[PDB]
DNA sequence: AATAAGAGGAAGTGGG
DNA sequence: TCCCACTTCCTCTTA
């Protein structure tokens, strides 16, 4: 099954949820969730995964924080903004 | 307060 | 056995 950062990157490349997530600086890999429409994206993540409970943005971001140490995604000091690593962007 | 974003320990679940 | 890659729950902090 797909990993959360690849789910997000695929969305950004495809544009299927442009109202929920967008690039801020795509050359840098920085991207931002919609304040009002991120839950719809979180819901799609849970359904894609087949999880038992409804996915929320809060639980999705709990998981995103775990990439901080390994580096795939880091929190940026801007509202609802994160950054993919160059490795993730290259692959 | 109400609302929202942000945080992480810890326990539980998947699929190796 | 025991790590993967989250998921779920709870309690809290900051703005
Ligand atoms: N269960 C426990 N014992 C426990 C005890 C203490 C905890 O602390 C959590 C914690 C620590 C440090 C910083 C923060 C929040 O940071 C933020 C920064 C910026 C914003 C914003 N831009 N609005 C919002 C939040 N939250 C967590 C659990």
């Amino acid at each position: 099954k797909i990993r959360l950062y690849q789910f997000l990157l695929d969305l950004l490349r495809s544009g299927d949820m442009k109202d929920s997530i967008w690039w801020v600086d795509k050359d840098k890999g920085t991207f931002q969730f919609s304040s009002k429409h991120k839950e719809a994206l979180a819901h799609r993540w849970g359904i894609q995964k087949g999880n038992r409970k409804k996915m929320t943005y809060q639980k999705m971001a709990r998981a995103l924080r775990n990439y901080g140490k390994t580096g795939e995604v880091k929190k940026v000091k801007k509202k609802l903004t994160y950054q993919f690593s160059g490795e993730v962007l290259g692959r």
